[PDB]
DNA sequence: TATATTGCGCAATATA
DNA sequence: TATATTGCGCAATATA
């Protein structure tokens, strides 16, 4: 029903509303894409950090000998 | 929209590639989605294993300073 | 030549 | 009445 201007204007609605939610859908498959990246650079930091310790706790001890 | 069988045989094509890579699409966030349930536990097993040798670290060196000279 | 990927429209459906 | 979500599809673009 093309022609009719209430058939119109609930396109018009409808396509924003369509693209409204894609966005958002969108957006939250990025943010979840986004935290595998965080989650792996601070994983590599914290085993990072844990080599550290373990090295600084190795030379502290090392004082005994 | 031409409508030879040439354009019905693309548009089939295409609406069958279509659905395979929407298919591949939500597949993969799936897979990110297990992902960070796999490094949160992760993260979460590193980030005891920080504070625990952290502690035994701070208190070695408290007993280390203890020391006179 | 082809398939793969993408933003979008439509209408049905879900929800407010 | 309204907007929000989604199966199906289209055509432009990206890629092989």
């Amino acid at each position: 029903m093309k022609h009719s201007d209430e058939y119109k204007i609930r396109r018009e609605r409808n396509n924003i509303a369509v693209r409204k939610s894609r966005d958002k859908a969108k957006m939250r498959n990025l943010e979840t894409q986004h935290k595998v990246l965080e989650l792996t650079a601070e994983n590599e930091r914290l085993q990072k950090k844990v080599e550290q310790l373990s090295r600084e706790l190795s030379t502290l001890r090392n004082l005994f000998k």
